[PDB]
């Protein structure tokens, strides 16, 4: 009967996205729940044409007819071979500048902006411009050929969900080596429903001891 | 400037495939490796134009220009939520007569035949024709989906690679749920680099205790 529409990024299977689902699913057992994957330019068309209720997302919406509410910033990651120079310090870290001579590989090859626009944007943003970039299809090919050792790979952190034989994952030590998790909704967006599935996030987070997101319509407050 | 083109399927990548090259690219530092991520159809087509030189697939073609060994055949496993009745049986394993009104989500949504031909074609061999079907378009959003209570989902062993909250991986106890991995050559291939690489293989199945592959060149 009553249906709640929800658009999201691929990647964010990885995150926190199913856990949230499942036990919104479980505040509602009523709720007939639809998932779509689209990316932000999709979900804010669909947004303003009612064809979504709740977007998340990775890139920033330039709309006015739009709330985005930024919930965390992902930490970025360097996934590389286990025998790379660059692994005998997966207990420190490396900066963005220890990899710009290395060949990396970019994802996906779907249409831009997408996660390689954004990993170029992060070294640009640190006046880095690497020039051994190397553009692949999707994320278990960037990790597949790093195991099999074709190079480097910039990644979210929870993309440490795939564990690969001789693959590894150094931490980043630039404060800003970050990837951004957003919700969008319909700016007069007031729904309960859509509340309960903030509130849900707000939970989920606080068990994980992140730092909860704002208060719900602190727009409106 | 010597060059060795390899096709190959992206479940592959979450075998051996990589470890393989790794190990390969090893024995010939001197060797340019090219790999191309293609279906069995491709890969089929580009061994006869010399595009690719060796192809790793999990589907079978028909095809008298083409010399095919099996490698080694993968389970095939049920991938549910944690919630699921299904997980019950974990320990136990389930059959795959208990998965037909289930939501099953397939994948990939790449060219025909692929992964989710062969699941259908699975059911098919045991006389099952499962209807609550939703092609989805890579592994994924099919376990994302599955992570989120939205179904069920059949994926080889080495799958498990891929671990999310509350996702769990339940065995089938059909002996022949399975999932079969090639090597597929031009038929009258020789060269030394495709021996090596084949002769890597059969190194790895010797450390990890599987069943070593027929001698090269039968």
């Amino acid at each position: 009967e009553k249906t709640i529409r929800i658009g999201f990024v691929g990647s964010l299977l990885f995150g926190l996205l199913p856990r949230i689902i499942h036990l919104y699913r479980q505040a509602h057992p009523n709720l007939r729940i639809e998932l779509y994957e689209m990316g932000t330019k999709a979900q804010t068309e669909a947004l303003k044409e009612g064809r979504i209720d709740a977007g998340f997302g990775r890139l920033k919406i330039s709309d006015p007819a739009i709330k985005r509410t930024l919930l965390r910033n992902e930490r970025l990651m360097v996934a590389v071979h286990a025998s790379h120079p660059l692994n005998q310090m997966k207990d420190k870290g490396v900066h963005l500048n220890d990899l710009i001579d290395e060949k990396i590989l970019l994802y996906p090859s779907s249409p831009k902006p997408n996660f390689s626009t954004h990993v170029m944007n992060i070294f640009s943003d640190h006046g880095l411009e690497p020039t051994k970039i190397n553009e692949v299809r999707e994320v278990q090919l960037a990790l597949g050929l790093v195991a099999a050792g074709e190079g480097i790979s910039l990644v979210p952190a929870s993309t440490q969900s795939i564990q690969l034989f001789n693959l590894s994952y150094v931490p980043l030590l630039d404060p800003d080596a970050i990837t951004p998790i957003y919700i969008a909704v319909r700016n007069m967006e007031e729904s309960t429903y859509i509340y309960s599935l903030y509130e849900t996030i707000r939970q989920i987070y606080a068990y994980e001891g992140f730092t909860e997101p704002p208060n719900w319509l602190e727009h409106h407050h």
